[PDB]
């Protein structure tokens, strides 16, 4: 196809929860658009200084009104500022703001990444939210310290998930609670977003439906990304602990990071 000059603004809002292929999707959008896509990894590796800013936004987000009041404009401006220079959003903490992002970026299209709820839960427990008594939790915390992630990071991740599920009293150790929130969250996205503006991507769907939805060619000779498996994250955590730095090992994780 012909090459056209794309605007550096949010063009794709992905409402999918972590462990549904968000990092692969982030990489896929960057291959298409040649500009950055937001993700929790963007905070971890490039934008740790914005942790407090995401926290402040969540703190004020209860004051959002779905016309537009004056308090919502202030919140919307901080969201737009946080995303300046990016062409898409995926993952926490952005995903729970999908409805507000649709208002801020009226010409952006919306994606929902989904998968089997039990596969999701098991992936979540291995990587990002182990049960409190799971010994692997202590390894995650040790690797996090190597990356410079402290208590404010843990607050932001939890608070952003509570915001996405619209539930402050969240028993993170309760599998049935989490599964119920996952199903209700995905149902609400599909009920909320007009179907002309939504594409639901199940894990493994690949380039095709995404590229058709976005009116772009499939990137020639590039396989759709497959990164961030729970096995690969376990290796990343163990390698961070072993070497005590990211830069000692980053060349071993060329696409994940
Ligand atoms: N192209 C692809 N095909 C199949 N699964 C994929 C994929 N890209 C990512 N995944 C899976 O999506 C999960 C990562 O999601 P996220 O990046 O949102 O955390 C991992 O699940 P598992 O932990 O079950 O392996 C990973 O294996
Ligand atoms: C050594 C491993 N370290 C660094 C890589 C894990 C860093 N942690 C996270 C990474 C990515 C994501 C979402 O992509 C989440 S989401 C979430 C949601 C609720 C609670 C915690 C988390 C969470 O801790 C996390």
């Amino acid at each position: 196809g012909a090459m056209i000059e794309s605007s550096t603004t949010i063009q794709v809002i992905s409402a999918g929860l972590p462990r549904t292929g968000t990092k692969s999707l982030k990489n896929a959008l960057e291959i298409i658009y040649h500009k950055p896509c937001y993700h929790m990894f963007e905070i971890i590796f490039n934008k740790q200084s914005d942790i407090i800013k995401w926290q402040n936004l969540i703190h004020d987000s209860h004051m959002i009104t779905t016309p537009l009041t004056t308090k919502t404009i202030a919140i919307y401006d901080k969201l737009k500022e946080l995303l300046d220079g990016y062409i898409a959003t995926t993952d926490l903490p952005t995903c729970g703001f999908y409805k507000d992002l649709m208002n801020i970026y009226p010409n952006a299209k919306v994606l929902l990444t989904i998968r089997d709820k039990y596969d999701w839960l098991h992936s979540l427990r291995k990587v990002v939210l182990p049960k409190s008594n799971d010994p692997w939790k202590l390894k995650i915390e040790e690797g996090d310290k190597v990356l410079g992630l402290n208590s404010d990071f843990y607050k932001l991740t939890e608070d952003s998930l509570k915001f996405a599920f619209q539930k402050d009293d969240l028993n993170f150790d309760d599998d049935q609670v989490l599964l119920e929130c996952y199903d209700e969250y995905n149902r609400l996205v599909q009920e909320t977003v007009p179907s002309d503006r939504l594409l639901v991507l199940r894990l493994g769907d690949g380039w095709e439906p995404l590229c058709k939805f976005l009116n772009v060619e499939i990137p020639n000779g590039i396989d759709y990304p497959c990164v961030n498996s729970h096995h690969q994250m376990t290796q990343l955590t163990e390698q961070l602990i072993k070497y005590k730095s990211l830069d000692a090992i980053i060349h071993m994780f060329p696409d994940l990071i």
